[PDB]
């Protein structure tokens, strides 16, 4: 809907009083808005005194419609997906008579992709973190969580469409949570999503059906996942590496499919090539990738 005469409609089981709300230091400062950290008292209704940590997605200075619109968007899309351990949940919104503030729950170990490469095992870098580095076991537990909060997505008949490792966030706990839906859609009741002829998703990331014939289902999440689980294997790489995306098109095209990370086994490589099947129904379901991801994990368990 046009942005620029919409007026926000009250909903008060999700507004939080401006009041209540204390902006502490940036997170982050992305093109299409910014972060900040936040203290936000009452907002958990079992403590109603307390102050809770909590993050704050609002719009820059100079911000477009269409940013203001995808804020909006992404609001209303976590409303209706409801609570997932292995997603960021919304917490409350400030959206009347003011900036609109999109309460989400803090992430304190920030970006997945900077997790991952902070814990690589041994450039001079001040940010790693020794005591924490990734074991083989780490990075499945990392998958399946991930795999866990897509599969509750789709059957939300949810797709996201942006998945990557720079949208997924690391809780002090170490758990993984797919944020930023601000792309995502919903589509119950309506077989698959239709593109537009230039979308706004990164193309290193995205199925052929999406790229060529403008299609998107949950197994085009599929297909992205799995070069989410690239980056998570090779520990916060950048997919396609050498590759410029004006190139990638006819590669793709042409079957080609990137090679096996240093740090993967096969079995987990092909997984991966699973959900880089050209054919969208024989690539794996987020069910089923979560069952191996799990019998894989119980084993490396054990």
């Amino acid at each position: 809907a046009g942005v620029s005469e919409y007026e926000l409609p009250e909903d008060p089981k999700w507004e939080f009083p401006r009041d209540k709300l204390t902006l502490g230091k940036p997170l982050g400062e992305g093109a299409f808005g910014q972060v900040v950290m936040a203290e936000a008292v009452g907002i958990d209704k079992d403590k109603p005194k307390e102050a809770v940590t909590v993050a704050v997605k609002m719009l820059k200075d100079d911000a477009t419609e269409k940013d203001l619109s995808d804020l909006v968007s992404e609001m209303e899309m976590m409303k209706m997906i409801g609570k997932h351990k292995n997603i960021i949940n919304l917490l409350g919104a400030c959206t009347q008579d003011g900036p609109l503030y999109v309460i989400v729950e803090y992430a304190s170990k920030g970006n997945l992709r900077e997790y991952l490469r902070a814990r690589r095992p041994p450039s001079y870098d001040i940010n790693r973190v020794p005591e924490e580095q990734m074991t083989f076991k780490d990075l499945v537990s990392c998958t399946y969580q991930l795999a866990r909060g897509m599969e509750y997505l789709a059957s939300q008949k949810c797709i996201h469409r942006d998945l990557a490792a720079r949208n997924v966030l690391v809780t002090e706990n170490n758990v993984m949570k797919i944020a930023d839906f601000g792309l995502a859609r919903d589509i119950n009741n309506i077989d698959y999503y239709k593109m537009t002829t230039n979308g706004r998703l990164p193309v290193k990331w995205m199925a052929p059906e999406a790229l060529f014939d403008r299609v998107y289902t949950h197994q085009s999440d599929v297909w992205s996942f799995g070069v989410l689980m690239w980056e998570i294997f090779t520990l916060g790489g950048s997919p396609y590496p050498g590759i410029p995306v004006e190139e990638l098109f006819k590669l793709l095209k042409e079957g080609h499919r990137m090679d096996k990370p240093a740090n993967c086994t096969n079995e987990l490589y092909m997984m991966m090539r699973d959900c880089w099947h050209a054919v969208p129904s024989q690539r794996p379901t987020f069910k089923q990738l979560v069952e191996d991801l799990d019998r894989i994990l119980t084993l490396t368990t054990n």
